[PDB]
Parts: structure tokens; C-alpha cells; sequence
């Protein structure tokens, strides 16, 4: 059956906020409401929701990045926020649609680089992620200190 | 010992120190960096002097995007941090931070982050010894468009 990848809007955030709950539980509710509106006025944050036969079987959020992206060489980067794909739908190709979404995306935007990043633990997400053509460029352990 | 804010003037030494921490980046780059933190609001390198001469160096940003392990925005972010192996031990590094965590509390940051490889067991201690608390640990892809 047919699948689109569309752009997020108004008429999809429903769609979306019901997908991304289940890639992120606990990302507070409120925080979903809040990142839907700002996504939807961003010109450096999209997200594309995979739709067939009438239902949302999975998204990615995106963004252009300016601040530093590990393992680039150059600036504004298309970055990978998140992506999931229902359990019943995975396997089709729907991640590699998506992705080619937010490369499209960043493309036209002017970037030379799309980046992401995962868990060293989320061994799929890796094969994903090479599977799709990504190269790995390093690996490193984040810090934080209160101001 | 004085922390100083780069400025032109310091511009030659920085990238003598900075070849040194990262030795793979282009020296053409180095060129273009200056004159890109000098240029730049959300930008700042802070430069340590001992009788005149540059022994220590930490390159910082205010980054609007999202920060792993961070939950607010912006973030001061240490880019980068050398000191001489002579200097070493003696707090430089310690107050390049201070001078880097005041410029970021002036930006209106409200937290601090880092990054560091999994391989540098000094520079974990050093973050650590410094009040910072490991965050995430993840592995970074790219692909050319
Ligand atoms: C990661 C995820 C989005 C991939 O979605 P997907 O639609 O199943 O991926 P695709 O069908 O487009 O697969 C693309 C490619 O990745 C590979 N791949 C996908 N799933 C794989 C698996 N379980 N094991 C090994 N390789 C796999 C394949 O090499 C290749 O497709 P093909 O070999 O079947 O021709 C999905 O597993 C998911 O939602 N996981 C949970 C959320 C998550 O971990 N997100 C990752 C970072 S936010
Ligand atoms: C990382 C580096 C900048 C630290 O510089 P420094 O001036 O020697 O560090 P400081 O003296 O200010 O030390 C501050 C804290 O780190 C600790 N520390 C410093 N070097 C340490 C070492 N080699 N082993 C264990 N702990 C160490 C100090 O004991 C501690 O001080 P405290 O008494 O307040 O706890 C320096 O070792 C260096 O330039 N390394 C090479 C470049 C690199 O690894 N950069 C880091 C990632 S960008
Ligand atoms: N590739 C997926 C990534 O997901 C998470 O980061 C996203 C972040 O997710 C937060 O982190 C929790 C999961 O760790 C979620 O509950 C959110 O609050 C999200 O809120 C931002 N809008 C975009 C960030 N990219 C992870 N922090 C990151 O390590 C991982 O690499
Ligand atoms: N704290 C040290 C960090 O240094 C490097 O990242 C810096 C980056 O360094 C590039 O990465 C190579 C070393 O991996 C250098 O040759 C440059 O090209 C520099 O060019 C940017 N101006 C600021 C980035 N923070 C590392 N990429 C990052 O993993 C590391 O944790
Ligand atoms: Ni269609």
C-alpha cells in the first residue's frame, strides 16, 4: 500500500504527538504541546510523519543546527532528533523514507551535512543508521555543571 | 597567571596551542576560526598568560540547539581546553572554566556542558573534579548531502 512522508502541520500534530510518546514516554506531556507549536513556526526544526491508508505509522523530528555537531566539518548541519517506526511496520523501509525526508530538508536548506547520534547501546540503531549510509565519526561521554 | 578573553592579539599563540590539542584540524582553519570567535556574539576564547606568554587556552560557545544531557537553553559549552604539559596541575584549566562559566552566567546559560572521548581518562577526571556530572554517553553519524 501507498506510504507518504509529510511534512508535520496542524492537521498532523495528533498524529505525531500520539507516535512520538512512544519513541520518548515521560518527555513530559506538557513539553509535546509546547515542542509541537514551536515546530510548527520554526524555519530550523521540522518533523515528517509517515502516513498509509489514513494512519501515522511513524516520524522523525529534524533540525538545522548551527552550534557544533560532533564529527562534521561544516555549518548549518541537518540533524536526526529522533525517529521511530511502529513495531508492526518495521523492516519496510519506512526509517530509510523518512531520513531521505529530512536529507531532502536540510538539502534545500543548504546543508552540506546530515548528522545524528544513539546510544551506544541501540545496537539496531546502528545498523540502521549504516545501513542507510551514515559513517560513524566518534563516540564521547557528555557533561554538565550547573551555572 | 591571568585569564584573558582572546582578542587579535592573541590570535598566533592560540593557534600554536591549538595545533597542538587538535592536530588533525587544518592550520587554514585555525585561520578562519579566530576570526569567526572574534567576529561572533555566542562565541569566546579565554586565554591563560604566564609572563606574557600563552600556556593555556579554553575555546567556548552559547549553543541555542539542543545539548545532550542539558535541559534548558542556551548552554555554555567548553569546546575545547589546553594547557602546556609544564602547566599542567596547577589550576589553570580550573580557572579557564571559571572565566568560561561567568561568560556563559552573563549570557543568561544555566548550565554548563562538555563532551570528552571515552578514551581520555584524564580529561574524565578533570570534569569530574571540576563539579561536572556525566550525562549521556552516544555515538556520533554523518552523511554528505
Ligand atoms: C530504528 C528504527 C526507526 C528503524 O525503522 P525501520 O522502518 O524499521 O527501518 P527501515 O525498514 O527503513 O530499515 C533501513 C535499513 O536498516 C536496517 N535494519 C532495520 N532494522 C534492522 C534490524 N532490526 N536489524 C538489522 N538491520 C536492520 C536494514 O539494513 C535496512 O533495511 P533492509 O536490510 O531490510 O533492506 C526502528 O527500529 C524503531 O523505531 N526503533 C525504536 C526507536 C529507536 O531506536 N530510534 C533510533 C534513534 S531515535
Ligand atoms: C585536561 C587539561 C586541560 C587539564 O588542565 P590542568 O590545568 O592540568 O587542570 P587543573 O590543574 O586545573 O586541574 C583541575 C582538576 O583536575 C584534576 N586533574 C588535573 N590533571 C589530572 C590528572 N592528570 N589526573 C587526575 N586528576 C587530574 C586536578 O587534580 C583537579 O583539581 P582539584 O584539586 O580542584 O580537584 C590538561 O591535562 C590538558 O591540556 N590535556 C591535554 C588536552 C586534553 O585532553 N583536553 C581535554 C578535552 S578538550
Ligand atoms: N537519537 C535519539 C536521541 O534522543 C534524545 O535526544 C532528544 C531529546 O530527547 C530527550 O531525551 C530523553 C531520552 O534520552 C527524552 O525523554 C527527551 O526528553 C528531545 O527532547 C529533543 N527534542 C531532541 C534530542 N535529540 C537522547 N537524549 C539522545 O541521547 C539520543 O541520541
Ligand atoms: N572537548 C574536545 C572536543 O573536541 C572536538 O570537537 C571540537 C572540534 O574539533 C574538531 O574535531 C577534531 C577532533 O576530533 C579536530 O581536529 C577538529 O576538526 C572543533 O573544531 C570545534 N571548533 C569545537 C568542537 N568542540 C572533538 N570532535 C570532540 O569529540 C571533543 O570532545
Ligand atoms: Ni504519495
Amino acid at each position: 500500500s501507498h506510504m507518504d512522508i509529510r511534512q508535520m502541520n496542524k492537521t498532523h500534530l495528533e498524529h505525531w504527538r500520539g507516535l512520538r510518546k512512544q519513541l520518548w514516554p515521560g518527555h513530559p506531556d506538557d513539553a509535546h504541546l509546547a515542542d509541537g507549536e514551536e515546530i510548527l513556526q520554526a524555519d530550523h526544526l521540522a518533523s515528517f510523519i509517515a502516513m498509509a491508508d489514513g494512519v501515522a505509522i511513524g516520524f522523525a523530528d529534524a533540525s538545522i543546527r548551527h552550534d557544533y555537531v560532533n564529527g562534521c566539518d561544516s555549518s548549518p548541519v541537518v540533524f536526526l532528533e529522533g525517529i521511530f517506526v511502529l513495531p508492526s511496520f518495521r523492516q519496510r523501509g519506512v526509517a530509510k523514507q523518512l531520513i531521505a525526508a529530512v536529507q531532502r530538508w536540510g538539502t534545500n536548506k543548504g546543508c552540506r551535512e546530515m548528522a545524528s547520534d544513539t546510544s551506544p547501546e541501540n545496537t539496531i540503531s546502528q545498523k540502521v543508521h549504516q545501513a542507510l549510509g551514515f559513517e560513524e565519526t566518534e563516540r564521547v561521554i557528555f557533561y554538565r555543571k550547573r551555572c
